[PDB]
């Protein structure tokens, strides 16, 4: 199911932005790592250069010297930590923008999918409704009508079978009937 | 307006099959009325 498969893909980014943000949290640490020794490093090159200071205070320009070179090494190292300090920032800020972007990418196309599906499942729904709507039970309540309309045709063949039989002497009798009642409206005339 | 349409188309078949339902049980009661007034025991009462 492709909505199961959209869901997995989500859930599998909750992880990958958590690894992200523990790269990002270690690349944090190791540039502010760092910067703690090549601030302690240079804080030694102070110390080294104040023990040339007093080596040159009692005229000992060979202790001041080897201080010196105490303090040239110092230098030298937190310029090489400066330098590896470089590639942390970059790091850092290459891995900051990434998580910015996934996580844009993530949101986006989590809430674009969850809207698709929304309105692909009212535009279904409605199409089931008009569908519902038109495929209606006419044909059963057509064949209902037509066992109606069967025995209709059964009352008018016995209707048709009645009238071809009953020629009858009894239309002669109600012709006798309509001479009696015209002696009953002469008796009238007569009482009149 | 489906559903509008289908209450309606509902309504009316339904009234329209029980009232037909209803004259046609009333015309075959009568025809049955007719027929028996007709067929009389004429046949027995001639024999005796």
């Amino acid at each position: 199911d492709p909505e199961k498969v959209l869901e997995q893909a989500v859930i599998d980014m909750q992880e990958d932005l958590v690894q992200l943000r523990q790269a990002v949290a270690r690349t944090i640490a190791e540039e502010k790592r760092t910067e703690q020794r090549l601030n302690q490093d240079t804080q030694e090159a102070k110390k080294w250069e104040d023990r040339a200071k007093l080596a040159l205070t009692n005229g000992e320009e060979n202790l001041a010297r080897e201080a010196l070179a105490r303090k040239k090494s110092l230098t030298d190292t937190a310029a090489a930590y400066q330098t590896q300090l470089a590639q942390q920032r970059t790091m850092s800020e290459n891995l900051r923008r990434n998580l910015a972007a996934l996580e844009a990418k993530i949101s986006e196309a989590k809430t674009k999918k969850n809207m698709l599906q929304a309105r692909a499942k009212a535009a279904k729904a409605n199409a089931e409704l008009q569908q519902t709507l038109g495929g209606l039970g006419t044909s059963s309540a057509t064949s209902a009508f037509e066992r109606m309309e069967n025995k209709v045709l059964d009352m008018e063949a016995t209707s048709q079978a009645a009238g071809e039989l009953a020629g009858f002497g009894i239309e002669n009798q109600f012709a006798q009937l309509e001479a009696s009642s015209g002696v009953e409206d002469e008796l009238a005339a007569l009482k009149a």
